[PDB]
Order: C-alpha cells, then sequence, then structure tokens
C-alpha cells in the first residue's frame, strides 16, 4: 500500500552521487558550449560586459514579456531608481496565436500606458525584457531562437524582436522606437540586484520557466571576439538535456507532462522544475497512483485529468507548515478534488517529493555555475550573489530553503548569497539600455 507509493516516488528522491552527476553533467555542457562544440545549453551571449558600474542616469520606458505578468513599466534612473508600471493580460489566445496580433496588443499597450503616464510624443529608450531565447549580437538586437513555455505566437521565429516591435508600432501608428535594448529576464534580475550588490553575478529564474545568467570570463567564449574582460550569457539552462543527456532523469511523469505539452522535447530540464509544469508532474503521479488502487480507493476522479489544476499559488499553499491536514484537504475539495485523510496526506507527501527534486535540480544548476566562476578566476573561495526571481521560488515553503542547502553540500568552497529581486527586470532592463544609449552616442 504505503509500499508502491514510496516506490512510485523513489526516482523523486536524489541522493548526494546523482546529484553531484547532475552539477557535473551540466557544467560539462557549459564548457562544450562556450567553446562551440554540441551542447543542449545554447549559452548566449549577452553582449552586458559589466554589473551596474557606479553612476548611470536616465528615464526608460520598459517592457516585461514572457512571465506570468506583461508589463510596462517607466523607470527614472538618477542618484536613486523611481518605477511606475502597469500589468496587461496576454490571453493564451494572443501568446499563441499571430505574431502581428501579439505586438500590435504589445504597442496598444505602449500607447495606453504612455497616455496615462503623460509620456505621449516623448520617445524615450525602451528596455525590452524578452524572456526567451535570442541571438543576440549587441545589446540593441535580439534574434528569437524559440518560443518557450506557454508562448507559441506565429511568424516570430528567427526574427529579431526590435524589428517586430517597429513593425506592430508602425502598424498602430504609435511614437517611433528611439534606442532599444534586448534583456533576458535572467539577465534583467542580475542587473537589478547588481544595483546595490557588486557581488552579484548571477541572474536565476524560477517561475513560469527555469534559466540562469552569469558573468563568463570573455577570453571562454569562442562565439565573440576578444580576450580582456567578462559578458554575462544566458545559459538558457531550461533546454538542458534536449539532447536526451537527461534520460538518466527522466521519470514516466516527466515523461508524459513533455509529450502532452505545446513543446514536446522541448525544454526538459525546465519541465522538472519550473512552476509552469511541476503541478502536472504531481497530477500524472496522482492518475498512476488512483489506478494502482492506492489513492482515491481505485475510483476515478474525472477531475484529475482536468490540465494544470496545481498551480504554483496551490503548490506553495498545499506545503505550508502552518496548514492542519482539515485544511490541506480543504484546498482540495475547493479545487474539486474531495479526499480523506490518508489520501490528504499521500497528496501532500507527492507535492514534496516533486517540488523537493526540483529545488535540488536547481541546486545543481546553481552549484555547477558558481563553481564555474570560481574555477574560471582561478579561486580557493569565492564570495558571489545571485539575483533570483520567480513566483514559485518566492512563494514556496522550502524552495529557496531547499537550494541554498543543496549549493553548500555541492559547492561548499563557495559563499553564495541569494538576493530576492523586490523591484522585477524593468529595473535592470533600464540599466543595460543606459550603457545601450551611451553606446550609441
Ligand atoms: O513567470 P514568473 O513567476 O512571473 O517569474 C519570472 C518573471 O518574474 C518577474 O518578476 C520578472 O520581472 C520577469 O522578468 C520574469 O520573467
Ligand atoms: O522566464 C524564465 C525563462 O523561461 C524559459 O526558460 C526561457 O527559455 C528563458 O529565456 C527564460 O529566462
Amino acid at each position: 500500500s504505503r509500499r508502491l507509493l514510496e516506490e512510485t516516488l523513489a526516482p523523486f528522491r536524489l541522493n548526494h552521487d546523482q546529484l553531484a552527476a547532475v552539477q557535473a553533467q551540466m557544467r560539462k555542457a557549459m564548457a562544450k558550449g562556450l567553446r562551440g562544440e554540441a551542447s543542449s545549453l545554447r549559452m548566449l551571449p549577452t553582449f552586458v560586459r559589466a554589473t551596474p558600474d557606479g553612476s548611470e542616469r536616465g528615464d526608460f520606458l520598459a517592457l516585461d514579456l514572457g512571465g506570468t505578468n506583461f508589463r510596462v513599466l517607466l523607470v527614472r534612473v538618477t542618484t536613486g531608481v523611481q518605477i511606475t508600471s502597469e500589468i496587461y493580460s496576454i490571453p493564451e489566445t494572443v501568446a499563441q496565436g499571430s505574431g502581428q496580433q501579439l505586438f500590435d496588443h504589445i504597442v496598444d499597450c505602449i500607447v495606453d500606458f504612455q497616455q496615462k503616464q503623460g509620456l505621449s510624443g516623448q520617445s524615450l529608450p525602451l528596455g525590452f525584457t524578452f524572456s526567451f531565447p535570442c541571438r543576440q549580437l549587441g545589446l540593441d538586437q535580439g534574434i528569437l531562437l524559440n518560443w518557450t513555455k506557454g508562448f507559441k505566437a506565429s511568424d516570430c521565429e528567427g526574427q529579431d524582436v526590435v524589428s517586430l516591435l517597429r513593425e506592430a508600432i508602425t502598424r498602430r501608428q504609435a511614437v517611433e522606437l528611439n534606442v532599444v535594448a534586448i534583456v533576458n529576464d535572467t539577465v534583467g534580475t542580475m542587473m537589478s540586484c547588481g544595483y546595490e550588490d557588486p557581488r552579484c553575478e548571477i541572474g536565476l529564474i524560477v517561475g513560469t520557466g527555469t534559466n540562469a545568467c552569469y558573468m563568463e570570463e570573455l577570453r571562454n567564449v569562442a562565439g565573440v571576439p576578444g580576450d580582456s574582460g567578462r559578458m554575462c550569457i544566458n545559459m538558457e539552462w531550461g533546454a538542458f538535456g534536449d539532447d536526451g543527456s537527461l534520460a538518466m532523469l527522466s521519470t514516466r511523469f516527466d515523461a508524459s507532462v513533455d509529450q502532452a505539452s505545446i513543446n514536446p522535447g522541448k525544454q526538459r530540464f525546465e519541465k522538472m522544475i519550473s512552476g509552469m509544469y511541476l503541478g502536472e508532474i504531481v497530477r500524472h503521479i496522482l492518475l498512476h497512483l488512483t489506478s494502482l488502487g492506492v489513492l482515491f480507493r481505485g475510483q476515478q476522479i474525472q477531475r484529475l485529468q482536468t490540465r494544470d489544476i496545481f498551480k504554483t499559488k496551490f503548490l506553495s499553499e498545499i506545503e505550508s507548515d502552518s496548514l492542519a491536514l482539515r485544511q490541506v484537504r480543504a484546498i482540495l475539495e475547493d479545487l474539486g478534488l474531495p479526499l480523506t485523510s490518508d489520501d490528504a496526506l499521500m497528496v501532500l507527501e507527492v507535492c514534496q517529493a516533486v517540488s523537493q527534486r526540483a529545488a535540488q535540480l536547481c541546486g545543481a544548476g546553481v552549484a555547477a555555475v558558481v563553481e564555474k566562476i570560481r574555477e574560471n578566476r582561478g579561486l580557493e573561495e569565492l564570495a558571489v550573489s545571485v539575483g533570483v526571481d520567480g513566483t514559485l521560488y518566492k512563494l514556496h515553503p522550502r524552495f529557496s530553503s531547499l537550494v541554498a542547502a543543496t549549493v553548500r553540500e555541492l559547492a561548499p568552497r563557495c559563499v553564495v548569497t541569494f538576493l530576492q529581486s523586490e523591484d522585477g527586470s524593468g529595473k535592470g532592463a533600464a540599466l543595460v539600455t543606459a550603457v545601450a544609449c551611451r553606446l550609441a552616442q
């Protein structure tokens, strides 16, 4: 009875050696990607060559697309930083619709925002936080390689997103685009937390999707020219193991989720960690358990067939230690999954199991990065801060802690501090754009 439950959850409980191997293999994927060999990490240059270098003034507009929230932002950088913002809705219809409609909508929001802020005629430098993989050969350009997460907008892949915006601006007849800067949310976060922490050289995202960036030494980035200095690299680690190198880890439940997704075979490592997917990993487990007769006494809970019932907000609430079992059951009776205690206990165990692996994997990841940076600089010890954002990370009872613990376990010679971004990527984006303006003048 409970024997089957543990047998089933066994693969989600990774021992030290297993986790070390994950770190080992990411470390290898990083090496290869940078030398231009075949890696599942794209290791994309971002052309951000320094964390916030002292004073960098300017008033910037800022887009933030690809997260749970799409937001337009005004960012005023002087002695201090002042941000105004407004969220707008992007339904799956628009997100997976036509590129034309997508950016038409984006522009409409900018006009709306601008009109509400009195910006109006003034065409400001835009800091575009665009949380997807781009091939950049400069701050002011970024060719979308692939959509990820919940996006599938047509006629966009292979397009420079700065162009995609121009074409929309001209169509919606908005104010002419000025200096635009493309930044990944990881890079945006890193730079935001970097504003008031010089040792911040890594951006980590664990929300809808997961990814990381970090300051690599320029000599090691074979794709780009130059030797002196360093440059931030967007690892795009969500797609880690897309080459099938993480077959060792994939459970049957991971498989079921992947095949059932918009992008089968893609972003495999992400599908074992981030908020968009964890809830589903659980659901399949529960389905398997019910069919084994363990859960629900075999009885068919059709509601369990419904996709995306276990959301981050829920996964974070279910595991709160301040909940009594009656309250856990209440929550599930409130999602249309009434449970008996025993069932409720197994469900809660399943969540812990999944979210644990999620935190641990991410930990092994951060471990590889911090080690890479340390070894890159020939150091025996490293003090480094990680600018981190994401609702899962930010809300989940144990995730952040379990990561920090894993980073100690696996990268002891490094002293890693985690900074939670209080102001989002818009702040960092603006700082990057400041350089992009200097780079034009
Ligand atoms: O998908 P989530 O939970 O909103 O987390 C990721 C996002 O978190 C936001 O706070 C950042 O400003 C975005 O740049 C980022 O993409
Ligand atoms: O938003 C978090 C992450 O989502 C996906 O992994 C994207 O590929 C990546 O660009 C982004 O950083």
